[PDB]
């Protein structure tokens, strides 16, 4: 038996950052435990006080795990994009049970202590944890890579590596929708089979069976790469660069295979062979045009122009093995972790 707190505290479990990583990420690099928490806001906070609804494990959080976006504090919750609900609001835009998206705590209540950055949700006729994938961050990442920096075209020929994933499963069905000829790298046969047949990838194969990365290019695209749309890096990027077309374009959206331990790009000569622009960018420079996004991403959703598939594990307990298994391609599609459906 134990007595209600007659101070109004509260249990808060919460995912730590022990110590700062070197190489792969462990489960022991985080603790679960169980702080107490006053459900009530600083005073004069002009933010929210919320409980933490859905969290999102996305690849770039390994490099906040370093020592030197700012590292995470060891001893404090990991932080992360994530859905929200709002308990108390020091910014009369929220009021209490409104939806959120945006960076919040590996926590089960979290203080945001400014709302700027939050986006309060207004259509709920979708799974809410869509707002950490196809309705947030991963979503607009997509949407600006391949539209944005792509310059894509009717007819081009669009490669994606971790297609299968949160950005690369967006990237595939956007290039797809505009009569792009489009094939998609993956981890196994899982995910292949999900490329072809759940998001209409004309093809796709699984890179860790191909001993040629190179024949397997030339398999699928006869006549070259228009598009490259690149999330991994290393052995990927080396047998892409020979099969680009000229005037061909690699969107550098992610490089996961070096973010733990390092890799040299050899085959650099082809951007002058094929005249090729090879060009990084940051979804935060593009969330001015998140409504726009919204806008035409929701309607097919509805219409069933566009799918999406969650790789959904229960419990901050499952938080610390489905952020590492991001490095091992253990997710299926976007990785979520489910705190509290309410
Ligand atoms: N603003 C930005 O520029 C921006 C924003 C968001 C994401 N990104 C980048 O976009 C990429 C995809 O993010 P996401 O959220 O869609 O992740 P995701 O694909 O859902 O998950 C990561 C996937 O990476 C693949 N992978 C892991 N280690 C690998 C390796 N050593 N070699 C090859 N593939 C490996 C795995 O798929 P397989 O099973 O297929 O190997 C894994 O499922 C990441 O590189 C991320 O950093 C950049
Ligand atoms: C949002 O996801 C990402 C962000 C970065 C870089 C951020 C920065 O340089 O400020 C790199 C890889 C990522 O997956
Ligand atoms: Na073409
Ligand atoms: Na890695």
């Amino acid at each position: 038996m134990a007595a209600a707190s007659t101070e109004g505290v509260i249990s808060n479990k919460q995912v730590i950052l022990k110590d700062y990583v070197t190489g792969f990420p462990k489960e022991s690099d985080m603790q679960l435990t169980t702080a107490t928490t006053k459900l009530k806001l600083p005073e004069g906070s002009k933010g929210v006080l919320v409980k933490n609804l859905y969290l999102s494990c996305d690849p770039y959080m390994r490099s906040r795990m370093t020592k030197r976006a700012a590292s995470f504090d060891a001893g404090s919750p990991i932080v992360g994009y994530g859905v929200a609900k709002v308990l108390e609001s020091g910014d009369p835009k929220f009021k209490k049970g409104d939806l959120i998206w945006g960076m919040t705590g590996w926590e089960e209540y979290s203080v945001i202590t400014s709302t700027e950055s939050l986006f309060k949700i207004q259509h709920i006729d979708v799974p809410l944890s869509y707002y950490t994938g196809i309705l947030g961050m991963p979503g607009m990442t997509a949407y600006a890579g391949f539209y944005e920096i792509c310059n894509p075209k009717k007819g081009e020929t669009v490669f994606v590596s971790a297609a299968s994933g949160a950005v690369g499963q967006l990237v595939g069905q956007f290039a797809k929708l505009l009569g792009c000829y489009v094939v998609g790298s993956a981890g196994s046969k899982e995910k292949v089979d999900l490329l072809k047949n759940k998001f209409g990838f004309d093809n796709a194969f699984n890179y860790k069976e191909e001993p040629d990365l190179d024949a397997a290019l030339k398999r699928y695209f006869p006549e070259g790469i228009d598009i490259y749309f690149e999330n991994v890096g290393g052995v990927m990027l080396d047998a892409v660069l020979p099969n680009m077309r000229v005037h061909g374009r690699i969107a550098v959206c992610g490089l996961i295979s070096q973010y733990n331990i390092d890799e040299g790009c050899h085959n650099l000569m082809y951007l002058i062979i094929k005249q090729v622009r090879m060009q990084g960018f940051l979804v935060f420079s593009y969330y001015h045009l998140y409504e726009k996004f919204l806008e035409m991403v929701l309607p097919a959703i509805k219409e069933g122009k566009l799918t999406y598939v969650e790789d959904v594990v229960e419990g901050l307990e499952s938080a610390p093995a489905a952020l590492i298994g991001l490095y091992a391609g253990r997710n299926v599609g976007k990785q979520v972790v489910v705190v509290s459906r309410e």
